[PDB]
């Protein structure tokens, strides 16, 4: 039962100094390469333990011990997000009402439903692409949540957000990123009541308003269908025989499209990138697709036969996890791994990125892109691959994003070639999840008609 | 016969109290009532109480020498910032009878004809921002009647000017005061009171209870400089009966208590009597006769307030069906037998449940969902106790007169001045904190054009 390391600390200013960078988690992988398993981190009036190991993390994800913790991150998105699913605490009123009323849209037959329109959005991706003169390029982030935004907006609520009717961004997203990263740099502010900080907080609400008022257009175009939202208006508590809060749908709805669609964008641009950099790879997947999607648009079976793809998928995810980091507290005293004593109420990080680069587990080449560690999926031991979460508060729309991003990269492989053209190099840029930046290709197309 | 009492649907050590888990629980015991019947016992782990809504057990509640007004585990809450004010005390505490005999006298007929004045000084606030909206512009009901309301309060009060319609984001006095009576109404239906949820929430009371008493540090400061108002009375004012006068301690307790339900449970009244009447036009149509043919001056004088007795029978209509204040909590002094059937030891605690004892088809015959406001044109036809808005007894609303005259009067003046169009074709939503007021109802007014 020994001592715990930690990073250099700035007099009273503790470890906040550390991440004073545009990439925290990066920064925080380094400091767990330096310190090991399991490190202290502290903040002007915060405490935190991060793990990187999974003999750690194996027993934090117990849930008799161990609670989802809002870290000082979620709690600052809980301004825009309130009690929805992702920023609830488990023991809170709206989780068990809201997970319960929703998980009927996540189940696999519900899926089904939602493969008509996944395809129609997948189909105006291809058919920009295919329409790009042959100087143009691709710019992947940005098309990728073009696609991922208007699809949770098609399936979610029969809502069209046309991105791909705007050569911009779509103005949800942009203040989306803008609230997203007012969030991330709020957790380096020392003092967040300094008068210079007045500028960023009054552009913070302008943008809760452009999400809100967003969401109210949703609402508003609808009081026909059994989609989510029919779902969140309809559902009754068992208990209680009530549907949900109308405060909570809006914060649902914030929720689903911020969740819904930013980690599958992330997702499908590393998924693009590990590919584009390994071309034998890249081959053996469009031999794939070239062998399942025999159809001009494909059906739901079709993509539950993509097996190649979908190792390509988990590959990424597993070196890059899109969202980064997940939060526990103690629920009661412990001592963890025989070593380290936590008090009730001791809180614990969950470095993702880290645990998945444990030579332990997944052997001495953990940061090299094999996609064939996944043709054995029963291999891996549990709690050594955790990219949604964990039990009970792990991720709902778990069996959504793989679906998505398999039809779609399934789609890409079928029509076209990619070239990186420019010798991208990656850079990661973090809003709270993770997404290359700059990153482009060149597609020509096979000239496979639809 | 004795027998054995209703009761809903247990989950364990949590008792009944899994079925009060929504944002509104009042509507929900009325569900609770409608399927079990005029009582019911509803459990939770430190409490046990009884829900009445039959006029023949509640007339049987308003008993005084049986039963004596008793603090709700919501008002226990409230407690925790109103202290030992009117609201929040027990008959028996020195401070409840001490702090009655001294401010009584502040909501005579007496006081009430130097209000008036005071009361018009808001209310053609208010008409004035209506007349000078754009065409295209409407109006959010509640808002501006708590803009209304609470100037009121402060001026007729303290002599204070909260300037609430010169804002255009609520009061933040309003803000805190919501936010801490929404808590105390929260922590009703907390199953785990020490979970890590609730520490924002412990904090955030705890913002809300500095920023109420700050302001009622600015007021009672704001006097130090500088009347015969409610104050003066505070502060001056000597107990009849013992010849003490209040508490410092306690003074503070009565400031909050007068900023809090003098102008709340107002401002929702006012709210739902503007609903009821854009969605019955022959209604509407009969009281803007009689506030046009009363109101004859710029600005109405006190006689005539009193003469706008159709305007009061809308009052009264409203208040049936949404009693902003929906229950008032009783405790049995000695072991007694309720309705011959229900025996109770001495100390159980009853619950009464206005919006469904205003909803007894027994009394108010087989139309009582209808808003009728004839009910009230014969006072003397209603049984005893069949109409209870106010509280009962010793511990009855001690601004009831103040209350009427207020509505009354900005009712009056509304109806003489606009013309009003429900364009939403707006669906009544009613939020509740502990009190009941409309949500989200916006309605148009054409101004009629006539001057000030
Ligand atoms: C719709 C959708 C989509 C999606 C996707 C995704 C991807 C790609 C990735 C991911 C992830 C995740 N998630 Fe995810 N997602 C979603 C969602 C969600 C939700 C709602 C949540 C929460 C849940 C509960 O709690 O209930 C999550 C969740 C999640 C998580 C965890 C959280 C915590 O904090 O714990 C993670 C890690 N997610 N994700
Ligand atoms: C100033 C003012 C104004 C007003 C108004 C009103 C309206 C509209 C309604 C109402 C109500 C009421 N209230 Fe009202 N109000 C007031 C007040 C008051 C007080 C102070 C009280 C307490 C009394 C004794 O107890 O002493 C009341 C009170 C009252 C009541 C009772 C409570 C109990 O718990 O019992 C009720 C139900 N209120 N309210």
């Amino acid at each position: 039962i020994k001592e715990m390391p930690q990073p250099k600390t700035f007099g009273e200013l503790k470890n906040l100094p550390l991440l004073n960078t545009d990439k925290p988690v990066q920064a925080l992988m380094k400091i767990a390469d330096e310190l090991g398993e399991i490190f202290k981190f502290e903040a002007p009036g915060r405490v935190t333990r991060y793990l990187s190991s999974q003999r750690l993390i194996k027993e934090a994800c117990d849930e008799s011990r161990f609670d989802k913790n809002l870290s000082q991150a979620l709690k600052f998105v809980r301004d825009f997000a309130g009690d929805g699913l992702f920023t609830s605490w488990t023991h809170e009123k709206n989780w068990k009402k809201a997970h319960n009323i929703l998980l009927p849209s996540f189940s696999q037959q519900a899926m089904k439903g939602y493969h008509a329109m996944m395809v129609d959005i997948a189909v105006q991706l291809v058919q920009k692409w295919e329409r790009l003169n042959a100087d143009e390029h691709i710019e992947v982030p940005e098309d990728m949540t073009r696609l991922t935004l208007d699809t949770i907006g098609l399936c979610g609520f029969n809502y069209r957000f046309n991105s791909f009717y705007r050569d911009q961004p779509h103005p949800f997203i942009t203040s989306m990123v803008r609230a997203l990263d007012e969030a991330m740099n709020k957790l380096q502010r020392a003092n967040p009541d300094d008068p210079a900080y007045d500028e960023n907080k009054r552009q913070f609400q302008e943008d809760i308003k452009v999400m809100n008022d967003l969401v109210d257009k949703i609402i508003a175009d609808r009081k026909q269908s059994d989609d989510l939202l029919t779902h969140m208006l309809n559902g009754k508590d068992p208990e209680t025989g009530e549907p949900l809060d109308d405060e909570n749908i809006r914060y649902q709805i914030i929720t689903f499209l911020i969740a819904g669609h930013e980690t599958v964008s992330g997702w499908l641009s590393f998924a693009l990138y590990f590919l584009v950099k390994n071309p034998h790879v890249l081959q053996k997947a469009a031999e794939e697709a070239a062998r399942v999607l025999v159809d001009p648009v494909p059906s739901y079976k079709q993509v539950k036969q993509l097996k190649y793809v979908g190792m390509v998928l988990n590959e990424a995810i597993r070196l890059w996890p899109t969202a980064p980091a997940f939060s526990l507290y103690a629920k009661e005293d412990t001592v963890l791994g025989g070593e380290y004593p936590l008090e009730k109420g001791d809180e614990l990080m969950v470095l993702i990125p880290q645990l998945h680069r444990d030579k332990t587990i997944w052997g001495d080449d953990v940061e090299e892109f094999r996609p064939e560690r996944f043709e054995n999926p029963s291999a891996i031991p549990q709690h050594a691959f955790k990219p949604f979460g964990n039990g009970q508060r792990a991720c709902i729309g778990q069996q959504f994003s793989l679906h998505e991003a398999t039809l779609v990269l399934g789609m890409m492989l079928k029509h076209f070639d990619f070239e990186d053209h420019t010798n991208y190099e990656l850079d990661i840029k973090e809003t709270l999840t993770l997404k290359p930046e700059g990153f482009v290709v060149k597609a020509k197309s096979k000239k496979i008609p639809l």
